[PDB]
């Protein structure tokens, strides 16, 4: 229960959000052949403030999600290596 | 204008047609006023954001960048008037 402290901060909107993008992810990647990064837009302010906080970076680094190419990306990806087990393992995790 | 042409000849050109769309709609929208987020959504409109000399042409169009900390994205000013937009929209 790796989102457990977030949780406690107030954070569980955001940890929803990222739970249902690892989930969305791991569903079009059981499709041979399909598997893109997935950008992590966050799309109000209470999810921004989530991507810009640093517990909740850790969070994300921990379960393989990886930050932007700084000069080139906004958003931090969902990488194509991960397979759907991986992605629903670590949406399982919080 | 002219910082924008040049960007234009390095290739920017869709970005600068999504920036232009983008303070239209906010001049249309404070007409009918809160700061809004320019949200790139495609990869293309990403790089341009993280594009130093795009982001030169963003301040001087009036734009600002995030709050470090706090936002993600540059932010549409509410002190910017429809009729500034509209004219910052016209150079591109």
């Amino acid at each position: 229960n790796l989102g457990q402290s977030l949780h406690q901060e107030g954070f569980s909107i955001p940890l929803l959000w990222l739970q249902n993008c690892l989930i969305r992810a791991a569903d079009d990647r059981e499709e041979d052949g399909c598997s893109q990064a997935v950008p992590l837009v966050p799309l109000t302010e209470e999810n921004e403030e989530a991507m810009e906080n640093e517990q909740f970076q850790q969070l994300l680094r921990k379960l393989g999600v990886r930050p932007p190419a700084s000069g080139q990306e906004t958003f931090w990806r969902i990488p194509a290596k991960l397979s759907p087990t991986q992605l629903r393992r670590a949406a399982a995790s919080l």
